[PDB]
């Protein structure tokens, strides 16, 4: 049980960061706009950027934990794959982007962070001018680590519903493997969950199978096997990490079509995402999940995920001086 | 045939406007941000606005022609309806908003313009925040009139394809009656049309029926009757004007499910939108539409639409002094 150790470390680092605020203007976050570094709350973008006027963009969000970047290359590679699918190009060389990110994290002093990169079409749409001519825009920022499930809730588990008033945008309309900020269905899902007295929405494909939630992938546990949707979802880096850990532990993972009915007969449920890690679900549609306690396989995955944050194969330490 | 006089009047007013670009800092557009007026190219918004970070917003675009606002009340009413659907509230009273828009157009000096109003959730998302704490943001701007089809192309008609690599987002994922900037499918359709040697994409509902395109509604003409999709599309104010004109002329309009097959067997096709008006389509999937000339019913609708811009029931004159 690593929860106590992981969360006590975070609480201690948070107190040190809070002490810095009156002396460090970047302690609450730092942004890169047009090559200049500014405090996050002061960052501004042009109103006419097509990332605002058509959400014509992609983004990605690696993280820093205890001063160690977690799987940064995997996130940059995914960002480049998303850009390719949208006919965008990352505006700076990949090695230069990584040094800028490390430099931003060091200036902020933040040890537990989310690091967001956004690539937009730019100030003009393609139809007026030839594509090579158009100029894509890049925005980057570092912020204190964000929780889809707060630490004290991970100790108990959260409540979820299978959404009935909304379903996930299908891949032949918007490709969910392209990480994006067009959250119309996901925001509807969050309002529905609150209306029904629960915290998290699980969205279907509108054809009796599960996809993904408002900012996380979904994993079901049944008879010692993990199940998680293949089509219709982001290929999450936390999900990839869950697969690495399960394979090291000898637990089978099936990435395939997951019927909605399995969610009502399984042994454990958890969500996974970079903004929070491994997040247990213990009631679904108001009913306890197999008794309502956090399950043994969820616990083993939770411990294994956080151990990977100190493994040289998945992380590297930032020099803050 | 009013095309000659409508287009020649626009050309004359445009020549006057462009002559003033070095003396009038607002001749290329004016924006309202946090109560301050600025040139449109200088307008900036906070990077953390949820209208950018989640496209959590709705927008509406009323127009000014020849110094006359067209159907402004209808646009404001639609924007209020979209806000109610998204649980957003317009920040200022409607009468105040109309007064600001008139002041901005008068300051700009622009006779022909598109006026854009955007309402966003705000700096913070609802979760973890007081409902009182949440504060919706308002952005407004006036820009020179935008043409989805330029005047010279309207004289001959444009080229369209029925999209095969993308379909429209369905209403149970994102409600298309809520005017929005989540254009992922619409942008895919624009790239597909260009790849196929055409300009305009017509998107299906992914169930063998037509919806709308990348910024316009779709109207088919067959045996003296107009057909236009009911479900899955924005309820356009130009489409409403088309219906008014058809009824005055004794032409039947059916607002209903429109099978994809009718597009290959109809007598005329046109698109309609506030950014351009009535836009004929004379090539579809590389084939002439019924001989390839602009049809007679399209021509009557074209003339009737522009005549409404001088009818006091649908328009009012702006005081530029
Ligand atoms: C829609 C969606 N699905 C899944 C995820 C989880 O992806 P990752 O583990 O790479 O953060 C996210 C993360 O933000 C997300 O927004
Ligand atoms: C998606 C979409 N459909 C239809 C329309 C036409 O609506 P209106 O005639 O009200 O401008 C627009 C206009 O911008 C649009 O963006």
């Amino acid at each position: 049980a690593s929860m106590d150790k992981v969360f006590a470390g975070y609480a201690a680092r948070q107190a040190i960061l809070e002490s810095t605020e009156t002396t460090n203007p970047f302690a609450k976050g730092i942004a890169w706009v047009e090559g200049e570094l500014v405090p996050l709350a002061e960052a501004r973008i042009p109103l006419l950027d097509q990332g605002f006027m058509r959400s014509d963009l992609t983004y990605d969000v690696p993280s820093v934990w205890d001063g160690r970047f977690f799987r940064l290359d995997d996130h940059i590679t995914r960002l480049e794959a998303s850009c390719t699918k949208l006919r965008l190009r990352l505006p700076l060389p990949r090695d230069q982007v990584k040094q800028i990110l490390v430099e931003m994290v060091a200036k902020s002093g933040i040890r537990d962070a989310h690091v967001c990169l956004i690539v937009t079409r730019g100030l003009k749409g393609v139809r007026g001018t030839r594509p090579e001519d158009i100029v894509n825009n890049l925005y980057m920022f570092v912020q204190p680590y964000v929780w889809v499930m707060e630490p004290d809730m991970q100790r108990v588990g959260g409540s979820a519903v299978v959404a009935r008033t909304v379903r996930r945008v299908p891949p032949g309309a918007i490709d969910p493997t392209v990480k994006n900020l067009q959250w119309g269905d996901l925001v509807r899902g969050m309002f529905e969950a609150a209306d029904r007295g629960a915290t998290y929405p699980f969205l279907t494909d509108g054809d009796a199978h599960l996809t993904e939630g408002s900012g996380f992938n979904i994993v079901l546990v049944k008879d010692g096997v993990l199940y998680t949707p293949d089509r219709g979802v982001l290929q999450g880096v936390t999900r990839k990490s869950v697969i690495n850990a399960a394979e090291a532990f000898g637990i089978e993972v099936r990435v395939e079509f997951v019927p909605v009915e399995l969610a009502y007969r399984c042994d454990e449920i958890f969500m996974c995402t970079t903004a929070g890690g491994i997040m247990p679900i213990t009631t679904l549609d108001g009913m306890p999940v197999n008794g309502g306690q956090i399950g043994p396989i969820t616990k083993k995955i939770w411990d294994g995920y956080w151990a990977m944050h100190y493994d040289a194969a998945y992380s590297f330490e930032i020099d803050y001086n």
